[PDB]
């Protein structure tokens, strides 16, 4: 093996009914979170190579981009942030899963409006709306590349991975579910990043394929 097994700390269950009660009439909302994250771990690299500008000898350009494979019904998003070490990829995956959910949960209840998900933490997990299973592949300069897998039941795994190296970053696999492809065509990612992510300090682009 070397692949590793974790039982979901938190009810996952409970932050998946509490996503799909609050965004299942606008799941289009997870791209909106992922590049959110994005922005994020390239903010936090930018960050770190100002005091140590050796941080960027793992790749130097800051940026998003979107992956759709019809063929294998996939939406990929990449980013070539600060990624994740191990610990950091169980502590914001797993950890946080149950800490903020229940953050997320007490807000909502005193009123706080329901596009605040991203602030507690746990945006990653809207991805479950359209994703019957996510991979997540991520590098950071002080570890090696991890894999993180999990259709959102009662556990996820995380391998060292061996596939392509990635410099630095993270990169997330979306496997939709079958009635879902809407989100590997042009028009609608394009629409979305348009009316969600049009203020991201970052260039994101959106690889067509060919047909
Ligand atoms: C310890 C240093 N590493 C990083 O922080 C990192 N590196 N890559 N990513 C990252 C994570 C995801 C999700 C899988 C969690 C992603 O989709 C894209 C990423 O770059 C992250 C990352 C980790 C956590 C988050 C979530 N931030 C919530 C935070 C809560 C307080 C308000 C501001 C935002 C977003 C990105």
């Amino acid at each position: 093996e070397e692949v590793e097994t974790f039982a979901f700390q938190a009810e996952i269950a409970q932050l998946m009914s509490l996503i799909i009660n609050t965004f299942y009439s606008n799941k289009e909302i997870f791209l909106r979170e992922l590049i959110s994250n994005s922005s994020d771990a390239l903010d936090k690299i930018r960050y770190e190579s100002l005091t140590d500008p050796s941080k960027l000898d793992s790749g130097k350009e800051l940026h998003i981009n979107l992956i759709p494979n019809k063929q294998d019904r996939t939406l990929t998003i990449v980013d070539t942030g600060i990624g994740m070490t191990k610990a950091d990829l169980i502590n914001n995956l797993g950890t946080i899963a149950k800490s903020g959910t229940k953050a997320f949960m007490e807000a909502l209840q005193a009123g706080a409006d329901i596009s605040m998900i991203g602030q507690f933490g746990v945006g990653f997990y809207s991805a479950y709306l359209v994703a019957e299973k996510v991979t997540v592949i991520t590098k950071h300069n002080d570890d090696e590349q991890y894999a993180w897998e999990s259709s959102a039941g009662g556990s996820f795994t995380v391998r060292t991975d061996t596939g392509e190296p990635m410099g630095r970053g993270t990169k997330v696999i979306l496997h939709l579910k079958e009635d879902q492809t809407e989100y590997l065509e042009e028009r609608r990612i394009k629409e979305i990043v348009k009316k969600h992510s049009q203020f991201i300090g970052y260039p994101i682009t959106l690889f067509v394929e060919k047909e």
